[PDB]
């Protein structure tokens, strides 16, 4: 029957309330209880805060009248303000003290998910303070997870006035009974509950919780720990850039504050990055996502040498060139691993930093051919069923859906070794024509790489691993060098081919190199463990790449 | 006969080299004179010196080794080195001490301009001391002005060893005796000169010039003053977000740092703002410029009110929500000076800071429809003019080179009255049929508007001006505030239409703000003045913006 849920901010989405900090303010400096209340709420709705939460006036012009309101407070109840109050100060610190309530926001974000239509409504101001940042901030994180957010100032209305939750009901489109409301403010539910919503007062967030968890008949409080957001493609900022002629570069942005610029690995693409992307714009980042040379709505150029480490490097140089960027940090992975350690050896001017997701740095080998390398580790034979321009295509062409459900897989989940792929004539001779849906994809994500890989298919891509020689001749000449540019390097406890021991001699290259490792991890680092990856990459570059 | 000139960094694009440190730091530390060279220089070919020009060590890893030969060379020339003395310091302040020298930059252009093959060779290193940073932005702030920059430590060889000339005179695909090539070292120029280069040793600069201009027969010495860098379309980043289903925008994007979000007028392009896109990247902002709504690459839905202020505004709040931004610095042009000041008053939380060209901002008269407040003054008489809808699209839509040539054009160099153009029925009544090219302005610059404007022709923009009734009621909502952020008017002596005069009232409701005028500059600001208007943005910004 309930297919609406409304949330406060000040006391239900966002902790402490700022009326809570009104009383606590009067204690700390030992004024009459409640003065400060008194003055904010003087004149009802002809008083200077109302005309602030209808939009009428600014905080900033705001200000000075509930000064005059505590002066005259202060005056009729027989005391003193102390020297230098100030109700800028005391509302700033307030402000800025306020942060998400995550229980809340995660049980919002559940009932969305289940299929509620979730708004924000909010008694709130035009906020025009030197640090209005901060609000703005807020607000931004929070009306991302809920199909509305309407703002007392921004419509004209408050709570309780009864018209606003008619403008509630209409944006909803929605009847009184399909609405469950949660408030701190009593009197802001009696209009609700007049019109016949399901209303909760929110005193803790637990009992709201309970309350809410009976009513809507779904589990809100001790569930698990929710996926980090992900992105939906097309509410994605997306970008292009010409690298060369015939050579176009698509990414996606998200954040701002230092370049992140992220690369993905074999078969994927930007999307791979869907759980670190809001992530990190979150954490202050201006998040760069690739969609690499070969892949997506990138270009895909058939010779394979357009694909060799030193043309994509040279190519993600012009593409800090053509943006106007002098570095961004590079974090990569899989074969996008690979890329940013050499682009911290061939341009560190460019690199703020760099980290690689289960990709070591090896240096090459000068006395032996990389072909004849790679035939010394057994877990490498996938690679020489590679390098026969069309094989490998025609397989991974074939079925699409097959492959990303055969591909994206977590460990103990696996359908397919690497192992004597050569022999066997493929990659999954012995595997199903139907996988069963891996628990860390749904169907939906899977045809999104579907519909990628139907623009260029895996020419490209493929070409990546068709440049041994040359690549390795170009390796050698950084024989010399050592990286000591900030570095992080993140292995993964189950990735089978590119295994944590093979990392363990990179220190000798990468003398400060910083490590994280991720326990019960596949090779798909990124949707196997989003939440302990955006923990390592936000801790990493808050340290190292600010 | 000459049709390639080619430029060293270190002592002609760059000055004071970093040589020149050498010696003062020596006189400085009262050391024997040239000991800093000479271990500088140790070992010639085989030297750490080479090894680094050549790539195969990083800057970080020769500083100790330049300790070593400093240590070898006070030794054998009997004397100590002073408490504290240090390579890495004596190198920073060096490195960041050096600055384009501007003429030569300047004259580059010129030569770049009039045809000639422009490239930078160089003897550099592979930099990756903690402050790297200010290298990479000198050699990006360069590098775009020339067809190519060849560094010693990419391409493995150095100056003067002559098979870097061979590669030179390769990538050039020029024979030696159409190469200008100026190095402030001889002993680079000695094999230059051996294939048949035309050299200049390059010591003050403007003799070095003197000698260029001799030989290549362009004025580059005591030329007028340059305009600012512009924009090649094709080499930018271009960005795309949808705002809502229908609905989406398209921007340009350049640089990194704090979002300034460029709004163009009628009718015009992100292309309008070609001149301040690399000032103020180079100035340390991201410039985000628009194509607002039914231009350019942006969508133009066919219905007038998706074309007012209130939806329009809106509409630039979600593009900050998926962009990630929480805040922008809005700078706006006509038309879209209207809308930066509707952002400053209904999103101040989302507003850094706000300017104009030109758009006055005068609060609405809430006693008088604005179409009979239009009337009022005869020089608004074009507006009227666009009410019906289809009557301006017709004309202005007739010839598109027409209409562009005849509106872009310097206050001297006028067609077009805006006077009693209803009367005469129409804009070009009494106006060329193929106008004059104005100064301002080239043939191919004409014919970029041209082929934007054929996608969607006039409907979009000209639904700008038909929502005089609906944005009235609106900006009455707002009589009640004052805008209290950072706030830039600039007017433009010779504006007949926006004239200066309209913005004097401004400070009773912009008390803070902050003016700039451009004497001898007509409506077309950016594009008549650039060079004025970078000089006030860019100081504006500095101070307000930061
Ligand atoms: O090829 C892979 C990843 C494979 C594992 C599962 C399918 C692709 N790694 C790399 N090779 C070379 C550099 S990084
Ligand atoms: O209409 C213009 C500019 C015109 C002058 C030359 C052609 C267009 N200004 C504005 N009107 C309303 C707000 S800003
Ligand atoms: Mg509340
Ligand atoms: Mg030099």
């Amino acid at each position: 029957t309930l297919r609406a849920a409304v949330f406060d901010l000040d006391g239900v989405l966002a902790l402490p309330a700022v009326f809570g900090v009104l009383g606590r303010t009067e204690e700390a400096l030992a004024l009459p209880r409640g003065l400060l209340n008194d003055a904010f709420q003087k004149g009802g709705p002809e008083g200077a805060t109302t005309r602030l939460m209808k939009g009428e006036i600014t905080l900033s012009q705001w200000i000075p009248l509930m000064e005059e309101n505590c002066r005259k407070c202060s005056e009729t109840a027989k005391v003193c303000l102390p020297k230098n109050f100030s109700i800028k100060e005391i509302f700033d610190k307030a402000i800025s003290a306020r942060k998400i309530n995550r229980p809340m926001l995660q049980a919002a974000l559940m009932l969305r998910k289940k299929g509620f239509t979730t708004a924000i409504l909010t008694n709130t101001w035009l906020d025009d303070r030197a640090e209005r940042d901060g609000l703005a901030q807020l607000m931004c994180e929070l009306k991302m997870h809920f199909d509305f957010l309407i703002e007392s100032c921004q419509v004209g209305m408050v709570k309780p006035e009864p018209q606003i939750y008619k403008f509630l009901l209409d944006t909803l489109k929605a009847s009184p009974s399909e609405v469950v409301f949660l408030d701190d403010i009593g009197a802001n539910l009696k209009p609700a509950r007049d019109l016949g919503m399901v209303t909760i007062l929110v005193q803790d967030t637990d009992t709201a919780l309970k309350e809410l968890e009976k009513v809507t008949g779904i589990q809100l409080l001790n569930t698990p720990a929710p996926l980090p957001t992900s992105c939906n493609p097309s509410d994605m900022s997306h970008g292009y850039v010409t690298v060369k002629p015939r050579v176009r570069l698509h990414f996606v942005e998200l954040g701002s504050g230092p370049a992140v610029c992220l690369c993905h690995g074999f078969p994927e693409s930007w999307y791979s990055w869907r759980y670190q992307i809001p992530a990190l714009a979150q954490a202050g980042y201006r998040v760069l996502a690739m969609d690499m040379k070969g892949y997506g709505e990138s270009s895909a150029p058939p010779e394979i040498e357009e694909y060799c480490m030193e043309v994509l490097c040279k190519e993600m140089v012009t593409f800090l060139d053509k943006l106007g960027l002098s570095q961004a940090v590079f974090i990569g992975h899989d074969w996008g691993g690979m890329l940013v350690w050499y682009m911290a050896l061939f341009y560190p001017e460019r690199v703020r930093a760099v980290a690689s997701l289960n990709t070591p740095f090896i240096p090459a080998n000068p006395n032996m051919s990389p072909l004849e390398s790679i035939k010394a580790n057994p877990v490498f034979d996938y690679q020489l069923y590679f390098q026969e321009p069309g094989v490998a295509e025609a397989e991974l062409e074939q079925n699409l859906s097959r492959t990303f459900k055969s591909l994206f897989r977590a460990s103990d989940e696996s359908v397919l070794s690497m192992h004597k792929v050569c022999e066997a004539g493929g990659l999954f001779v012995n595997s199903p024509e139907e996988p069963s849906l891996s628990r860390m994809v749904t169907e939906e994500e899977i045809q999104f790489y579907v519909q990628q890989f139907k623009k260029s298919g895996f020419r490209g891509p493929l070409n990546w691993y068709r440049n041994m020689e040359r690549n390795w001749k170009w390796a050698c000449k950084s024989l010399g060098r050592k990286i000591l540019i900030p570095a992080l390097m993140v292995t993964a406890e189950k990735d089978f081919v590119l295994v944590p021991q093979m990392s363990q001699h990179m220190e000798d290259w990468i003398p400060h190199l910083k490590r994280g490792h991720i326990e019960d991890c596949g090779h798909w680092t990124q949707m196997d463990k989003p939440t302990e990856v955006n923990q390592i990459l936000i801790k990493w570059l808050d340290s190292d790449a600010r």
